[PDB]
């Protein structure tokens, strides 16, 4: 079997994408962060504290005749962001453009903090991480993904996020129409439960190739790159009147000047990020200061490839019993 969903982006920047996925019996549709970089499936419920709700649609399982209180397991998760949410914890049915998974864990959030509450537009995160993560205890519970495996054509799914632009992602096939050239695959590492792989090099505009290893996860649920201090100095560099700063925690630019393009090696092959993705806007309406969208991995313990990398590749999540990546131009 096979799925297929559109994602979409969440504003005008691309902070985040949200996918509808089907949850329960009648169907309730929450609008999902699908998020490699974690290995939970939570959302707000009818158990959310009133306060930490603010426009999101909940999920409520006394409504759905297939949910079970998963007795006694608990879930708490934080992310890099300083994000936060836990609660107990649901079996149900789970729907993801058509592919269905009976008996998926569906974690409810009794408190969220308030990045989460902030927005409106995000229900919940659908983790596509290895299970090794995931934060239910005593009894670990497995992702979508996981669970799903057994019943796909092949144990794939593939990330094709848009540009301001809605997007694809697909569950247990390939769309060979949806790229050009050839896919380069490249080894991934489980050690940390991430979908870590290592990047053979940069190049900053038309300038040298330099070839370096660059040890990184591949996380949708990121919205920016993260590179170390070195890469990420030589890129700025290039930007008239961009510096560090201070006050807004991290590399800002005119919003006059124009952007170098970005290259990433995968293997033998490369990947272009056009400049414009770089430009995340004024850092404040009106202000002639705008927010880079590469930045230091230093503080952070870990190079993230985001959104504005992965964004601009077919990007293929191989979790055959040797897991790969798999990155092609589009």
């Amino acid at each position: 079997s096979t799925g297929s969903a559109t994602t979409t982006p969440i504003d005008s920047l691309d902070d985040a994408y949200i996918t509808p996925v089907q949850i329960g019996t009648p169907a309730q549709t929450l609008n999902l962060d699908f998020d490699t970089g974690s290995s939970d499936l939570w959302v707000f419920s009818s158990e959310t504290t009133a306060s930490e709700v603010d426009g999101q649609t909940i999920y409520t399982p006394s409504k759905s005749t297939t949910a079970k209180l998963l007795s006694g397991a608990t879930w708490s998760i934080s992310y890099g962001d300083g994000s936060s949410s836990s609660g107990d914890v649901y079996t149900d049915t789970v729907s993801v453009g058509g592919l269905t998974v009976t008996g998926q864990a569906v974690e409810s959030a009794k408190k969220v903090s308030s990045s989460f509450t902030e927005d409106s537009t995000i229900d919940g995160l659908l983790g596509l991480a290895f299970s090794t993560l995931n934060t239910v205890s005593p009894t670990q519970q497995k992702t979508f993904f996981d669970n799903a495996k057994a019943s796909l054509d092949s144990p794939v799914f593939t990330a094709d996020l848009g540009y301001h632009a809605p997007g694809t992602y697909n569950f247990g096939f390939i769309d060979t129409t949806a790229y050009t050239g050839s896919i380069t695959y490249t080894a991934v590492s489980t050690k940390q439960g991430f979908w870590e792989w290592t990047s053979t090099g940069y190049a900053v505009g038309s300038g040298t190739f330099k070839s370096t290893s660059i040890d990184g996860i591949a996380d949708t649920g990121t919205t920016l790159l993260y590179l170390p201090a070195t890469v990420v100095s030589a890129y700025w560099a290039q930007v008239s009147g961009a510096k560090s700063s201070s006050s807004v925690g991290g590399y800002v630019f005119p919003c006059s000047a124009t952007l170098p393009s970005f290259t990433f090696g995968v293997g033998s092959a490369r990947i272009v990020i056009p400049g414009d993705y770089i430009d995340f806007g004024p850092i404040s309406t009106g202000s002639s200061s705008c927010f880079g969208g590469i930045q230091s991995s230093a503080g952070i313990g870990i190079n993230i490839f985001g959104d504005v990398a992965l964004k601009a590749a077919f990007v293929v999540f191989n979790g055959a019993t040797t897991p790969t990546l798999g990155f092609a131009s589009k």
